[PDB]
């Protein structure tokens, strides 16, 4: 699996490279007089790039085989004459009404056989031959028309594939899933073994007896190997679609191209790491998580984006100035968070910072989604902040930030889209445990101990790191198992948690005691699990540990510990539970390395309090400073090290004081004292320094 | 309604009778080399019976009209040569893919018209002519092939009928429900009156205008007489199917036969009491309820199983060594509970103890369901415990337990599958009240007072008992009413609760004041109900009683008390409610007997605290010992009384001390002191003594 050669949208002729800054722009929603005010405000704000025509199919092709590009030619000329570059869409993200009215077979079908109608967006089947023909046609018409346009710097292919059309249960998807399985497994016998079909009379005679995981009565249990493969197939089918659109544009009008991802701690619609191999550059859409997780989760998501990009610069295609429209309660951003959030992504390696969207819609389903120009207009705190950010990004580019890379951490936290999928089955030990929460909890606990981790996809080079976290990494394939065993034996330092290595990549259990492929690495054997909760009176809902932490949701029953291992922490419990004095946290010597095993869910707080002991045991150095968890420190450097930037973010609701170890470039809710070379960072503030 | 003659699986030639011990066995999921280890482990564990081929249709009939029995012949020979008997399945529990692909009319249909697909199990219509033909065909092929096999001791017909396919809304079920109604009622006028169809323009001109209770818009109110009959019809339709499979096997290969039930406090998929009339012996599948209810609910379920069996020995076809796969949080068993749970069923009259399943599946939807041989293998606490239980059951059979019966209690708690169904309508006084909880609450409150009740189905001989509980028994037919009135007048002692006797068997209300058919038995008249909860601010959520208990969810408004009755307890409340000083608990003299009325939901705790007074008033004797509720005492005896066994189970999280009134045979987490003839029973422990 090779990545494509890296390509990045280049400046308009006569311009110097900049941190690209701007947003989705939808002039087609407004009368044309508004466009001249849009351009003048964009110049005021320091906007240098916008993404246009994303959902414009019904205007670009208003009837079948009739094209209307003149409006788009005119707005692209206005932008370009003002020095603003265009990231042009294919226009294919969502089909017009004339098309679905004429071709109802385009619409995707749900698990009960109910057809998804128009009225929102992206109501098309990934495996529809007729929709593909319509989409490639528009791609080609667009490419031919814009191939020589001097103001178009990149292609934005479709939009957030799979946000709405991940799953289709049509006859098209039935046929395509049969073909996928044949191309993966080769024989029906191989499919039967993978899916364990001897159970419940599911054994198939040929590929025609492979059906999608349709409606089986709510509450009943779908074949888990088949469900896992369904999610892989669904991601692959949309990848195929993306690659076909891409290729159709590039054959006529080669330009840097991307499609926008939805990388966030809890979003696993697609295997985004896999997809990252087919974009010229990684672009991401991230919106804040409400409440206390806001800052840490956004840093973690931008960190994972950078891991997907293999530390190449990446493109923040979307985020929000303030509230989104799509949550049950759409909380606003607090003062300072607009600037802070943008610099968080920048810190984690973005060389472009863009919003959804330029002007707040006055009608339609996202009218309540914040924008760069709110309903309130340019006389607004949001627009002032947008202008301030624009000046900030010009300064940072003047000072050499472009093309610098996020520095390598001591610690790689491993993330696997497929492990998440495996943990989503409805007949696992507990529905309260999924893969995705554990890596985020580690990121935050490590930050509390003064350490900024890298978040590395399982395919990526986590085995080149000083230390590695396997966080509820439910799948360990034969390959990954080998990589883990070799990494530790050669001197790596490993953290492994509960719900790691239960299964291989077919969702077959590794037998003999969990974790079945690496018991000797971690030097423990688990014979069963003890899920916990409050489902009924008298259920076991927690387990204390003797290091002052508390387990919830899940604990392992460890029945033996290797002679090369020792117990760092033990459970304390009522005797009748069997847990009193049982091992909870262990550390094993394996070859020249070490592996710690955390046999329960301890949360961010439990991990943060357990880590000092474990970091010491594994020889991983951190600050001695008491205030070490108050700020997240994020660094970017060029290869030589001549351009080295430090971003300091307050993670707390107190004022944080930091040393200033170079020239302060940008400050937001932060005050520098030149005398003492110190700075006080308010809540929600950030300071950027060049070393 | 007669029961079939009792028959029980007999020993293999040359063996003596044993408590059958073993589990579901699925060699078809494993390579054949595993089978020789399975047999050797089964011998080590003392396993003497296994149930085979339950879901093996896709291997037994791999294409239409092609049979492959050689694998099954080979594993049955290995088992039998090792002295292990086979409970052979029909194999018909779930159809193969080739069959449903060729015959989509087999699949059951949901209330909206959506067809249940393959991908799990039991996706067939109870009233499908073509599925019946396929099932009877396999039954006959199986019977002909195994009719002279010396190692097959019984038939296990299908599997848990109605677990998944209770309700079908197809055209087949439409036709079959019309015929059922005609065969029940005779005329359409009788159906119209039963269902109250003059209400809401539902009156029918003929049987063709009877339709199933399909989709009527979510939240709207289905005709309740029709819904009640639907549940009776659905149980009958699957009973018809079972009887046809049974008959098809027995015509060729007569052997003891059963089908496995799902008797538990809250499961009412089928009228299991009715079904019990068509099995040769009762077999049950019971899995623990999480938390504090675990022990008491399992004892209660095994007790009800024995009531269904009319005190004949019965067969525990399934339970779990530890966690199941199918709850949202799959809690494990604690140390000692494997042995304890098994002996609980044994205590309540089982002469066979079997698990789902022998070897934990490594793939498929139940891979996370515990087994006798876990993923961890034979070197596991579970497998050791399985071996220990095996030796325990050999000892108890050596000591004469087989064919002894659960001793008659002083108290019969009445259970009615149909009353539960009636309480399930969505326009009852409150959705918080169902029939099934009240009998369980009584069982537990009576145990707290030192009394082990019998749980007797309404058709059964509850009127032969010293005292009887009617626990939220919503239906009283004319017949049951007569039985109650005569039972009390002749000297019976009766407890009646709220939500008893509201309706007759058509769901018509008994008029004139509740409970409308027995007001004079209980010597109270209720004019309305006062449901309670926390649905909105300021709702009435409890009512104190003056005996130190608290009502929740529901109270009766009692407006008069007979001259032959007196008030035992009264509500205390805010004046404006109307409840201050109102009657809550009464006792009436009726003929030579007495009837207590408990006009509210008091819970296990409220009932346990109310019972001393009521037991005294009704002359029902219990221990004077203060510790009387700490252990459940369960007895089995032969008819003479020469073989009398007492099982003592600790119900608490303290150590319980008991007297030893005979020879201790089996102890689990219990220590006997020969000197003092006493024993200390740990939490989760049990002692078995022969008197």
């Amino acid at each position: 699996m090779e990545h494509r050669a890296f390509k990045w949208p280049q400046p308009l002729a006569g311009n110097k490279p900049r941190i690209w800054y701007g947003g989705d722009y939808n002039p087609d929603q407004w009368p044309e007089e508004v466009w001249d005010e849009d351009v003048a405000l964009m110049q005021q704000a320091g906007v240098n790039l916008v993404s246009v025509a994303i959902f414009s199919w019904a205007k670009l092709e208003p009837e079948e085989g009739v094209y209307d590009f003149d409006w788009l030619d005119r707005v692209i000329d206005k932008l370009g004459k003002a020095g603003i570059a265009v990231d042009l869409a294919s226009g294919t993200a969502s089909p017009p009404m004339w098309m679905t009215q004429a071709h109802p077979e385009i619409l995707w079908v749900d698990y009960r056989g109910d057809v998804c109608q128009p009225g929102a967006r992206q109501h098309w089947r990934a495996t529809s031959p007729v929709f593909l023909d319509y989409a490639l046609n528009l791609c080609r018409k667009m490419a031919e028309h814009y191939k020589d346009n001097p103001y178009v710097v990149s292609w934005h292919v479709s939009n957030e594939y799979g946000c709405h059309n991940r799953f289709d249960y049509s006859e098209d998807a039935e046929r395509a899933f049969q073909k996928w399985c044949e191309k993966k497994y080769g024989t029906i016998d191989a499919v039967n073994d993978a899916w364990g079909t001897a159970f419940w009379a599911q054994r198939m005679n040929n590929f025609s007896e492979i059906i999608p995981p349709r409606f089986i009565g709510d509450g009943n249990f779908m074949n888990p190997g088949k469900l896992l493969d369904w999610k892989r197939f669904s991601s692959d089918a949309l990848l195929d679609f993306y690659k076909a659109e891409r290729d159709a544009l590039l054959e006529i009008a080669p330009k840097p191209q991307t499609t926008n991802f939805m990388v966030s701690a809890g979003c696993t619609v697609l295997d985004y790491d896999k997809w990252g191999h087919d974009v010229d550059f990684v672009s991401n859409d991230h919106y804040f998580s409400p409440g206390e997780a806001h800052f840490d989760e956004m840093a973690y998501a931008a960190c994972l984006t950078d891991g997907i990009a293999r530390k190449n610069p990446w493109f923040l295609m979307e985020h929000s100035t303030s509230a989104v429209n799509w949550r049950p309660t759409n909380y606003r951003l607090e003062p300072g968070e607009l600037v802070r959030d943008s610099l968080a992504h920048l810190a984690m390696g973005a060389d472009a910072i863009c919003y959804f969207q330029w002007r707040q819609s006055k009608a339609g389903a996202e009218k309540w989604h914040s924008a760069m120009v709110p309903h309130a207009g340019p006389d607004s705190q949001i627009f002032r902040d947008v202008c301030e950010l624009g000046a900030d990004l010009n300064k940072l580019a003047d000072e050499g930030l472009l093309s610098t890379k996020l520095v390598k951490s001591k610690v790689a936290i491993v993330f696997d889209y497929e492990s998440q999928w495996a943990t989503e089955h409805t007949a696992t030990p507990t529905q309260e445990v999924r893969h995705w929460t554990e890596p985020l909890d580690w990121f935050r606990a490590l930050a509390d101990n003064g350490l900024t981790a890298d978040v590395v996809p399982v395919r990526g080079p986590w085995d080149e790191y000083e230390a590695v976290v396997l966080p509820s990494l439910a799948i360990l394939s034969e390959q990954t198992t080998r990589r883990v065993r070799e990494y530790v034996a050669n001197g790596g330092k490993l953290f492994v948690t509960y719900y790691t290595g239960l299964v291989d990549d077919r969702d077959h259990v590794w037998l003999g005691g969990y974790p079945g492929s690496i018991r000797d690495v971690v030097g423990v054997r688990v014979e069963e699990f003890a899920p916990m909760g409050t489902d009924a009176p008298g259920t076991m809902d927690h387990l204390d540990l003797d290091n002052g932490t508390v387990a919830h949701d899940f604990a392992d029953v460890i029945t033996s510990v290797a002679d090369t291992a020792h117990v760092v922490a033990s459970f304390k419990a009522d005797k009748w539970t069997g847990f009193d004095g049982a091992p909870a946290i262990t550390v094993n010597d394996f070859g020249d390395g070490k592996a710690a095993y955390v046999g329960a869910r301890l949360g961010r707080e439990g991990l943060a309090k357990s880590l000092p002991a474990l970091l010491e045991e594994l020889g991983i150095e951190t600050s001695a400073e008491d205030d070490r968890g108050e700020v997240l420190r994020v660094e970017r450097a060029d290869e030589t090290g001549e351009n080295h930037f430090v971003f300091l973010f307050n993670r707390t609701h107190d004022v944080a004081v930091v040393d200033v170890e170079g020239e302060p470039l940008v400050a937001s809710l932060a005050q520098v004292n030149e005398s003492e070379h110190t700075a006080a960072i308010q809540p929600n503030g950030v300071l950027v320094v060049k070393l």
